[PDB]
């Protein structure tokens, strides 16, 4: 599994000891075998489960998520998938790493796509030996995968909205659900219904992930409100999965603008990985799993495959070569690789507007390459009228760096800059040269 030459798929069930088992196992023969070792987890909260189940063994953690006095001699270096492509786009020197295992493999958002891009053209090349560790390879067509303990299944109509009557199984129930919902804005709605009923709630979305988590283990609750971010290694000590089977596609409509498609279904893998929070406890069997939709293969055209490749295409790899996606997921996009090449300077600028912008890959590539430098905000105010950015029913206005009142109306409109509260306060202080 180690030799050089080879990508190995470690596609063991939910729940069957991936991460606190065999990682361990291949980090020991790795150290024992010299191999320059680099391991990615999706998020901050699963490098700090990483750091528990590999406690004792010298392990470089490059996070803040984790307080460990390095002793300088380690050759296995754990960070995010983010951080990783981050490095690899930055003018750092990132080790040409021998073995490169990366947790939960199946991490859809485009900076974990363009690591296995990377990673896999590495082993094609024959530099290095990969293990990407999941329960549902790309591709995947099973929803219902084999579990520690069994699940009942059971296909009924989830609710999308607050309702006053016609769900009573919902709320008549006595342990812990995690409730999988298409939006940051539909989980307010539901949670809201809920905490009206007598049910503590706790939110999580993207943004909030790493402070919320913490208080699913530090206090009491009856249901976990979450969108698809818990699909990526997230445990909780829960007995029923309610899931909506739906979620929000970004969609780039004739290259100038990108919308929030949908709610459609999910993938099979998306499914899996959300009826894999449950059934996971051999000693605790007939945890429910209950499903309101169908799956489809909605990754196809799915704008992170294509943000995928705008970030490869600026990735170093031997003079003009430039790295390809993972075989399995090549073909969920329709780009030219290398079409999205930007010389030094504005290369520069598309990796700070993503690093300090915090924009979506696609909008800062739009800017970029558009020769904006970053502290020019001109472009989020000489737009279309239709590219008005609205702010309850009203256009959202901001004061300009010139001390200048006006309306929020960018060149190019990503909704995915508006698509909460949260996200367009971000927006507009980035507008108003707040960062
Ligand atoms: C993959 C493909 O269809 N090419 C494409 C699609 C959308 C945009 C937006 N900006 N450049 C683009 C290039």
């Amino acid at each position: 599994m180690l030799k050089k030459k080879q990508l190995t798929v470690l596609d063991l069930h939910p729940g069957a000891g991936k991460t606190r088992r065999v990682l361990p196992e291949i980090v020991r023969e790795a150290i024992k075998k010299r191999l320059r070792t680099v391991i990615l987890a999706p998020t901050r909260v699963v490098a700090a489960e990483m750091e528990e189940a590999l406690r004792g063994l010298p392990v470089r953690y490059m996070t803040t998520a984790v307080n460990v006095t390095h002793s300088g001699t380690e050759i296995v270096d754990l960070m995010c998938h983010a951080t990783f492509t981050s490095r690899l786009l930055q003018p750092i020197r990132v080790p040409n790493y021998n073995l490169n295992i990366m947790d939960e493999a199946h991490f859809t958002d485009p900076s974990s796509i363009a690591a296995r891009g990377y990673i896999s053209t590495r082993v094609e090349m024959g530099e290095a030996a990969a293990i990407f560790m999941t329960a549902t390879p790309p591709g995947t067509r099973d929803a219902f995968p084999d579990s520690n303990s069994p699940i009942m299944d059971t296909e009924v109509e989830v609710p999308e909205r607050a309702w006053s009557s016609g769900f009573d199984w919902v709320t008549d129930h006595s342990g812990k659900t995690v409730w999988f919902v298409p939006s940051v804005r539909n989980g307010n709605e539901i949670a809201a219904c809920l905490t009206k009923a007598g049910k503590r709630v706790i939110q999580l979305s993207r943004k909030t992930f790493e402070t919320e988590f913490q208080k699913t283990k530090n206090q009491e609750w009856d249901f976990v409100i979450t969108t698809d971010i818990s699909e990526m290694g997230a445990n909780f000590k829960a007995d029923r999965v309610i899931d909506s089977r739906r979620c929000l596609k970004p969609v780039i409509l004739d290259g100038e603008r990108v919308i929030l498609a949908g709610p459609m279904p999910v993938t099979h893998a998306s499914a899996a990985q959300r009826r894999g929070r449950i059934g996971r406890n051999p000693n605790k069997p007939g945890d429910e799993y209950m499903y309101g939709g169908g799956c489809a293969e909605t990754d196809e055209g799915h704008a992170h495959w294509l943000e995928a490749r705008m970030l490869l295409d600026n990735i170093y790899l031997q003079d003009g070569l430039i790295a390809s996606l993972y075989r399995p997921e090549a073909d969920k996009v329709a780009a030219i690789e290398g079409e999205f090449k930007l010389r030094t300077e504005q290369r520069k600028t598309f990796v700070e507007l993503m690093k300090r912008g915090d924009l979506p890959v696609w909008l800062a590539y739009q800017v970029a390459s558009a020769g904006i430098t970053y502290t020019d905000r001109r472009w989020c105010f000489d737009g279309t009228t239709n590219n008005t950015i609205m702010e309850d029913s009203v256009p959202a206005e901001v004061w300009t760096k010139y001390g200048e009142k006006r309306v929020l109306k960018p060149r190019w409109m990503d909704a995915r800059v508006c698509s909460d509260h949260a996200a367009l306060k971000s927006f507009k202080e980035f507008a108003a040269g707040k960062r």
